[PDB]
DNA sequence: TAATATTTGTACGAACAATTT
DNA sequence: AAAATTGTTCGTACAAATATT
């Protein structure tokens, strides 16, 4: 379970859900949490554990997809590119 | 076959629009509300044509603005 | 000058299709 | 044959920024 810094846009800091899953999702990748070909969570399995709905997952992943470092597979699930 | 996903198709003849310059850049699209009666489909698919084609450097949005030929 | 309306942004929910497991 | 997983598409409600009255 992964914290949102979530509140308060109103002065610096703040940045919208979909934007700190996509940090979060992104600083494993580099890290090396999970290296190319491996699969991350499910859509399913991200919702619960950001605490967000499926369609700001789906923003989340959708943008790190066109910056070409996940694909995903109709059934199959997502993947470090 | 010839099928493709209303967002796809959307996109599709925004495009055209562009490239047959009939709008040119830094002009303005119609809005989401023209879009979707224009297409008769949801405010989420005319949204997810637009977010494609921006993210492909084809056209930037100003919220609150509009949307535009870039 | 200040309200109001208009327009794009983020974020929740729903149902079903298509593909893979 | 079923289940799990990503894909498309509809809907609702506000927030935030701009453009109009
Ligand atoms: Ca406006």
């Amino acid at each position: 379970l992964e914290v949102l810094f979530q509140g308060p846009l109103g002065s610096e800091f703040m940045l919208p859900k979909y934007a700190q899953v996509k940090e979060e999702i992104s600083s494993w990748i580099n890290q090396g949490k999970i290296l190319p070909d491996q699969k991350i969570p499910t859509e399913n399995e991200l919702m619960q554990q950001f605490g967000v709905s499926r369609h700001t997952i789906r923003k989340a992943i959708g943008d790190l997809v066109s910056q070409g470092l996940l694909y995903s597979v109709q059934g199959g699930g997502t993947f470090v590119a």
